[PDB]
């Protein structure tokens, strides 16, 4: 097996140029915000599994990891908002992820906005990033509670903190609700999967980077005339699907000999990975199916959307 | 009676393929997530009856023996979701089932996820397993709540423990409620009853194999010509009420002087286990009922969805 | 009585040269139809009692059997049109016919339709057949509505699929309504009853495979000399009354002790079964009823038009 | 049989000057409505099976294949009219075709013209086509219902799109009940069948280029001294029926070994086909029947009329 070859397949990480256009902004973010004036605020988006979580914590590999192996400092910090969030249960987590506090036995919303308002010059907190953003919705009517966010304009406008919202494409309209808010948040972005597959694409050089990153020493076979039409026929732009239907080829490519990637292997591959996709959609691997031109189509807008539709 | 030949009689187990292709999809799951990156998070399905909680412990038999002989380490765990379950509720149970807690006498959801998070390291969890998904939909309506949803991402996301979610073929559409679950959860088997009885099938060896299993010492006479027919005549598929009923005839059987399963006692374990049949289903064995081709027909694609048509 | 001996005397089928003719048209029509392009939409005509749903019920067990018995693709259908029909009748009766839809509770005809084109292609459907042509008339005037005919052109150009139709001969003054339904359906064919007694028929053939199809082991004694003249007597060339004559003897054979059918019983046959038949057709059985040839005559062309004369 | 090249037989296009003098018409209507003042609005008629919706599929493939597969604008739309159109029966189909919307479980005809009229400058539709204009005369008597004309002409000076509309030609008096319709649909044409048999021909042209279009590669045989004789003998200048023919003799050639079509397969299609054609009218193929010169008669003005004469 040689597990050091399997973390090494899964751990691979290819920076599409979106990617590096996110960091740049947020490094922009991070030492363009003085702390003594008003901050910038920006807002990311992004439909399911587009690598957001991966993007962060790349981020705080290269903000963070030399000044957290130094002392307690805690400069960039990095977190979700659990669903349905109350405003003491969003701060109070956001309380106790940050210095060693014990933090959460009291919830008062006022005390503890308290020893975070003296905490964050405190550590020297230089940035605040929060992934799930699309949690402030209701499930079967779509009314938004806004607690948190008149909260959040409370500690930006308290302490002058740079913050990172990360979030659903759907999750906008949140934004949308208050105004404040959304003037406050100027910088929002695109974080949309993979345009096309005919050809001079960013999927190329996506493709063949993630081929050279990969275990197999000599050539992995990707990134080929025909492997990106069945591979774009599988994964709509989808990257977590991509990389996952990728990873288990590549460990079964593994667990045998095998020397690269190939026609019997990678089929079994689209056999077990094949279950979140619709009905509609078409499975295009075991025996005869040949891909017509019209489901390699772009993805639309509202693929970010689709937990918006039904109410 | 002879007690050992009553539990041994019950307790008897056979590996159709479907069985050990989960199993291994499992072992599979369990040391490929690596617990430093993104679990793999299979989802299994079956419909009433079909052998899923044999199958599980079976798994952590063969999975934790040795682990639980040797010492409090519960590499696997094996939970329950109670009925219309509160985020709380289910985190609670998940909690005071793993180590030797106190655990649930206070009801936080913070805090009691506070402590699910470091003790899911300290013990050495190596793989999470949930038996009943059906329990997230409402009775009444096909409203499908998913705090609990939401907090399994949640937990999914903290730390890396891999998730194998089994329940009810109409159990789906719960994770067709959050995309970002549909996305998580990759692979989704088909575990559905035994299709044909017009030959050469897995019901066949299956059957030779549960004859060879039983108590008898020299022949069950089952998996005949004829015995087959008013066997799939019985039960449509359907794994516990064709067990059920062999159970029930095999007892009737060792309760006086008999040498094998014969045609006096197979008959009162029709009389008895005929209950749960709906009106329209034939009952076969007693007097004069030959059995027509169209009622060996294979089951069909809505069946373990009964649940789910009447709202 | 050997219930067995009755059903299978019954259910016989004797396949002259213009029904495989048809069936060969259908599978023609089945896999010429390429579901991309316009269809070939045969019609068929058929006067009372010529074998239409025979014809039709061997063809869904030749093309359907098997694929039934695979799983729910249904690709053949079977369509009585309901009397006076409604747009709206026929497409609900049509749609709740083919899957295991709920369907018939609104009656709205545009979303029925949105329905039933957007499961036309779902299950995968390879032809439509419509059996009753002939309730699309008026009973005391001759108006004919074609509602349903500008509709079932509607479906015909909405989703490209064959559509055979059945029904009377006097039926097709209703296709002489629309010219456009008269141009899309180009294949009529004749199914007229038998024509002559004189020698060397198709009516020989099919009599002498109906008496090797009869339970009776050794002869029928029928197909002779004088027997085809009385049976041409009785039936005009009409294959319901002369298969209910002979069936009606079959059981009377073999109600005692009677090794064929023979100059007793066949009698009695005629004595119950002459109901039908008009005051000037002369009942030639009993006692001295010799047949003159002109009476042995062949059916006129209007055999399937004495529902149209009278208004 | 080769099924690739039965598809390519039956999609075979031949282009003959009143096709192409429509599909300019029909870009000179695209870009010369510019969207700000009033619009042109052609009339494009013919009787059945000359070939109306071979054109609009031919417009819209070479004016959407494009703009559809780059995203979600569809510039150009295809709309019938459901028989006995009511205006909200007609407007909420041509609502639901266009765009993705759910757009028909409200039927109230002034709100859904509300949608209709944001949408028509939202997607940027930039034509209109409606196929089936002779559906708004009643079956048993003639009057004609103009609620759908005089809502078409509300939509028509509500936004400024263009309107093409198709239809039957007994279906201009409808466009005579509403002058105002009359005024606002300047452009008719008339694409009646082809005129002769006499020579030099567009028949001729047209049936040679169908000549090399067929899937045979060395000749086809046809257009010749005599076969164009009998071809306008069997088809009155009946676009469809003549493909038909051809094609039914086509796919007979390539049953079996066969070269070209030729004088055995030929008359099987004719035997086929012959059944929407008249009583009067004379079958030519079999085995004597030279045709005279009068039945090579050019067709007359009311070829597309003969639904109305009876009421
Ligand atoms: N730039 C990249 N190069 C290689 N693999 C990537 C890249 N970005 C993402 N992936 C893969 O995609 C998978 C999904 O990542 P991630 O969870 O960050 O997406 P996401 O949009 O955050 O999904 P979610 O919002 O549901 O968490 C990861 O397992 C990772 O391996
Ligand atoms: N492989 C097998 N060999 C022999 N017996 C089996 C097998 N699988 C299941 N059974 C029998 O079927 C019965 C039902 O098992 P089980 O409860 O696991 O099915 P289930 O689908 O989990 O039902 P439920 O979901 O309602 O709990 C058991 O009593 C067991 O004896
Ligand atoms: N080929 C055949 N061989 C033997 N019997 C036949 C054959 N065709 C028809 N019959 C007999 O004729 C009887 C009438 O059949 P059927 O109802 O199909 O005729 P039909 O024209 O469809 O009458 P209707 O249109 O009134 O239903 C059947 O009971 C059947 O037994
Ligand atoms: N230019 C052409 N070249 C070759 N074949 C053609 C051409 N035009 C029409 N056809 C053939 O004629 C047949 C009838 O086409 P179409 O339905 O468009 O006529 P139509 O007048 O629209 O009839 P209807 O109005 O009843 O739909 C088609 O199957 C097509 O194959």
């Amino acid at each position: 097996t040689r597990e050091a070859r399997i973390s090494r397949a899964k751990r691979a990480f290819v920076s599409t140029p979106s990617v590096r256009k996110i960091l740049s902004y947020m490094d922009r973010c991070r030492d363009l915000s003085d702390l003594e004036s008003e901050p910038t605020c920006m807002m990311v988006y992004g439909a399911s599994g587009v690598g957001k979580t991966t993007v962060i914590k790349k981020y705080l590999n290269q903000a963070a990891a030399a000044a957290a192996a130094g002392g307690d400092i805690i400069p960039v910090l990095h977190i979700e908002l659990p669903d349905n969030a109350k405003p003491v249960d969003a701060a109070r987590e956001l309380l106790v992820e940050m210095g060693d506090p014990l933090a959460l036995y009291e919830t008062d919303l006022a005390r503890l906005t308290k020893r975070l308002t003296e905490l964050i010059p405190a550590v020297g907190v230089k940035l605040i990033i929060i992934d799930e953003f699309q949690h402030l919705v209701e499930e079967r009517s779509n009314r938004v509670l806004t607690q948190v966010g008149n909260w959040l304009k409370m500690i930006l406008n308290k302490t002058k903190c740079p913050i990172v919202i990360f979030g659903m494409p759907y999750s906008k309209v949140v934004l949308q609700a208050n105004s404040q808010l959304h003037g406050r948040f100027s910088i929002q972005v695109e974080l949309r999967p993979f345009s096309y597959q005919g050809g001079r694409g960013v999927f190329k050089t996506f493709l063949e980077y993630l081929d050279k990153a990969l275990p197999f020493e000599k050539q992995a076979g990707l990134a080929n005339e025909s492997l990106q039409k069945k591979l774009y026929a599988f994964s709509q732009g989808n990257m977590r699907s991509l990389r996952n239907l990728i990873y288990q080829a590549s460990i079964e490519a593994i667990d045998n000999q095998h020397e690269t990637i190939t026609e019997e292997d990678f089929v079994f591959a689209s056999k077990l990975t094949s279950g979140d996709k619709p009905n509609s959609w078409k499975n295009p691997f075991e025996e005869g199916v040949e891909v017509t031109e019209d489901m390699l189509r772009p993805p639309p807008k509202d693929i970010g959307w689709e937990d918006y539709l039904r109410h």
